[PDB]
């Protein structure tokens, strides 16, 4: 529950991202190189409402207990009550858009349909303690083994107050446009109906094995041609989608189109999703 900096023996980075990092880190008090490994959080830089956006990813992921989404372990202190770092399970296998591109020529579709319906399974969950994610991808989801993914990055993520059922933010998003819903990127509105929208481009993440030719930046600015957030607007306004993953099956397709309904409410629910995806296997 609570980790002391001076037993948490840094190994490597595992990656970077939204002012912050993770490393991978030893949890071994008797300093001898024998103890579990962590991933732990920090900001590479810290901010005025970056320790406050920090400090609610921490509470989120605190209360969240599911078999789909990343176990948090505790945290580690430096000043007084200000906690310095997050830490959380280590995923050998790291992010899912890494482990595709790794092993496409062994996972089969009822593979990629196995993922997108623990993905989906936690997403329920999220949507079920008025969770939205904001920043669903391939990138952000991890491995736990062959047949075990769970959904990782909560710095971005926001809690619905229960009189409303969407969120407004302020500040631009400084994600990649192409997994935002029309209305994240006209009006900055974001509910798990917009989740859901990011989910079909997970799905399609999926279906291609996160090849970077035909990748959901690479295809839309092709499909495009004014500014970039604009284009993709008067893309998606017309009725444009990204294409169907070469080989991919219609059914799954076809929920991809339903993810990107244009209007929120005539998106399915993960409810919804879940037993669908369970179907095709
Ligand atoms: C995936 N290969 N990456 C690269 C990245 F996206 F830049 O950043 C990452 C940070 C951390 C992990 C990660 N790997 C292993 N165990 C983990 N537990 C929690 C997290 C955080 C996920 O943050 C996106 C990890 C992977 C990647």
């Amino acid at each position: 529950t609570i980790f002391e900096e001076r037993h948490l023996k840094y190994i490597s980075q595992l990656g970077k991202g939204n002012f912050g990092s993770v490393e991978l880190c030893r949890y071994d008090p008797l300093g001898d190189n024998t103890g579990a490994l962590v991933a732990v959080k920090q900001l590479q830089h810290s901010g005025p409402d970056q320790q406050r956006d920090f400090q609610r990813e921490i509470q989120i992921l605190k209360a969240l207990h599911s078999d789909f989404i990343v176990k948090y372990r505790g945290v580690s202190y430096g000043p007084g009550r200000q906690s310095l770092r997050l830490v959380m399970e280590y995923l050998p296998s790291g992010c899912l858009r890494d482990f595709l591109q790794r092993h496409r020529a062994r996972l089969d579709a009822s593979r990629l349909l196995l993922y997108s319906s623990q993905i989906c399974k936690g997403m329920e969950y999220l949507g079920s303690r008025r969770c939205v994610h904001r920043d669903l991808a391939a990138r952000n989801i991890l491995v736990e083994s062959e047949a075990h993914v769970k959904i990782a990055d909560f710095g971005l993520a926001k809690l619905l107050p229960l009189d409303k059922d969407y969120y407004v933010v302020r500040e631009p998003g400084q994600s990649p446009i192409f997994w935002y819903a029309p209305e994240s990127l006209s009006d900055n509105i974001f509910s798990r109906q917009s989740d859901v929208w990011s989910f079909g481009v997970v799905l399609y993440e999926l279906f291609t094995y996160c090849d970077k030719s035909c990748s959901p930046s690479a295809e839309f600015l092709r499909m495009m041609g004014v500014p970039a957030l604009s284009r993709l607007l008067e893309l998606l306004e017309e009725g444009q989608r990204l294409p169907a993953p070469p080989a991919c099956p219609a059914e799954v397709h076809e929920l991809m189109k339903l993810c990107w309904a244009p209007s929120p409410q005539d998106r399915p629910s993960f409810s919804a999703l879940g037993p669908q995806l369970d179907m095709l296997w």
